[PDB]
């Protein structure tokens, strides 16, 4: 744990000038536009307009110990709201538009946002959830739990079981959630677009899932300040905050970006709502 | 620049619990409600304050960076922001001012009739030939009062400059004159992630102490005037917030995106008021 490997921290960012920029987001609408099915991969970075710090970002939680200092929190973990970034892909996903969400982040606000919990898997986990021992069953609160490291949290399951409640918090040990992970796995591979935002992709097996994407001919956009692990395999790369990528993007695929009347759990996906017809392309 | 990076206090639950409670008692009995706002109530939206842990003078005097998580036109307006637009809207909040270049207030929809910018606004630049104002898309891209190249459109053709006060720069006398009136008529002055160490703006909430104003003081850190406080709460300003909007029975409304209003509207309906002993 001491000893674990926290890979590159603290990286320079990168700025498009906003021509650049510019061209780039009309360039992912086409193929957002041309593609079947998306998948978005997330990372610490979509979470960092709400007052989180991100992990390996120049304020990170591993850059700062690494030069002594503390990262800085500007909320609770209950007082979070979501960001622009988190209600865009709410209402990509009512279109129809987004097939599969892959988060890597623990702060649990893709859920409270009111995402659909059976079109995401939570690679690492989530700190209002916890999980029977004895039933598996997950239990999403109001609260974080209090626990890390899948142990004990002191409260007892009530389906009726009485089994012990436990965290879903991986340590740098832990095996990634098999259903989570699969899941991820089979829509990482069947997906022709996979678009990473705020993930630096230095974490296995969470990192390569967007790679799967480019075998029999797929497309990967990776939206990121910092470099990534995987730039080299981008057929686009934007450099930019992920709220002003997005809100430009739903902005070219006319879409408004939807209001958030506070925390929410939704179990499954609804039926998909009207979009727009699309333009012509060549 | 005064006392930067003091380490954060924080209430516990039950504590912080109670103290909101008693900021709603005082927001029921009070008739004339002024709202102090600084850098603290933006941080949750990625724009760092001036004397913060990390905030932009704190980062210079180690010799290290301030970091943006946002663009200033990405900006969202906090909780906070759009509790004090629904506090205005329903008559609970008489004036606002706020020491804030980063332009979220007027983005967030608050009526420019009833707020003081005491430090200027990045997206505001005014004619120094007519004084008429102009109310950007984008932040207008000078500092220090300096022209902007942009020209007056008022049938004019006057120079744009920037309002974004320097060090040696007196304080608009608009919004210092409103400021100080609604300050010293006030019953109740409720300062919001300000450390309070600028004068005058920092001064102000002191003006509603004299004949028997109450004062509440929200803040991570110390402040100049924690003594001069009938209240202290130290509490994330959202959380603070949203938690006074539920014991005031009142809603958090929705941001449409950016939209600005000069004048207020007409005055909306209320929960009705508890029995207070
Ligand atoms: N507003 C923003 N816009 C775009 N990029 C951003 C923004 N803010 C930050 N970033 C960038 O977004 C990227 C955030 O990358 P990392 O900090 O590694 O977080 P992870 O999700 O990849 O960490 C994976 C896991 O590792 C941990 O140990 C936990 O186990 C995590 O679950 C960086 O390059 C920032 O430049
Ligand atoms: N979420 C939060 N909740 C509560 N307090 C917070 C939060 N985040 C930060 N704070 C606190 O919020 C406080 C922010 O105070 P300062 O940083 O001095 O900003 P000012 O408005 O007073 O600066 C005045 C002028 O000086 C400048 O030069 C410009 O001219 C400004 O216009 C700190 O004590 C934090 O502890
Ligand atoms: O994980 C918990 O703590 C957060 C703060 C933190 C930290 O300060 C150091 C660190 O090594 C890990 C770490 O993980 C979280 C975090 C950090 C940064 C982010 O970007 C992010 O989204 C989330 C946590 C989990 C639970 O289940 C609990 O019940 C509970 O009380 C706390
Ligand atoms: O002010 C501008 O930049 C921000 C970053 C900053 C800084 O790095 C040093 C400093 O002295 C002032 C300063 O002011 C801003 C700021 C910072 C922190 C806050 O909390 C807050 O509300 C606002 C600004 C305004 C324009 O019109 C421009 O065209 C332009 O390029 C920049
Ligand atoms: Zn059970
Ligand atoms: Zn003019």
């Amino acid at each position: 744990p001491f000893t674990a490997d926290k890979g590159k921290c603290g990286l320079p960012e990168i700025f498009d000038p906003p021509e650049e920029l510019e061209r780039k987001v009309w360039e992912l609408a086409r193929l957002v536009w041309q593609s079947s099915s998306v998948v978005f991969h997330t990372g610490a970075g979509i979470s960092t307009a709400s007052g989180i710090p991100d992990f390996r970002g120049p304020h990170g939680v591993w850059t700062m110990e690494e030069r002594g200092l503390a990262p800085k929190f500007d909320t609770t973990f209950e007082s979070a709201r979501p960001t622009q970034t988190h209600m865009a892909l709410v209402q990509l996903e009512r279109v129809g538009l987004l097939r599969f969400l892959v988060s890597q982040n623990v702060d649990g606000l893709h859920v409270r946002s009111g995402f659909p919990r059976d079109k995401l898997a939570e690679l690492h986990g989530n700190m209002f959830v916890e999980e029977c021992a004895k039933c598996k069953t997950q239990y999403v609160r109001d609260t974080v739990v209090g626990t890390m490291g899948l142990k004990a949290t002191g409260r007892l399951c009530t389906v009726a079981c009485r089994g012990e409640l436990r965290d879903t918090i991986l340590d740098w040990e832990d095996s990634l959630p098999d259903r989570d992970l699969a899941l991820a796995d089979e829509a990482s591979r069947n997906a022709d677009l996979s678009i990473t935002l705020g993930t630096s992709l230095q974490i296995r097996p969470s990192g390569n899932l967007p790679l799967a994407t480019k075998r029999r001919g797929g497309r990967l956009v990776i939206v990121n300040l910092q470099p990534t692990k995987h730039d080299r395999h981008a057929d686009l790369r934007i450099h930019g905050y992920v709220d002003e990528v997005m809100t430009r993007l739903m902005k070219h695929l006319g879409l408004e970006i939807p209001a958030w009347d506070g925390p929410r759990v939704l179990e499954r996906a609804l039926p998909p709502l009207p979009r727009p017809p699309t333009p012509k392309l060549e």
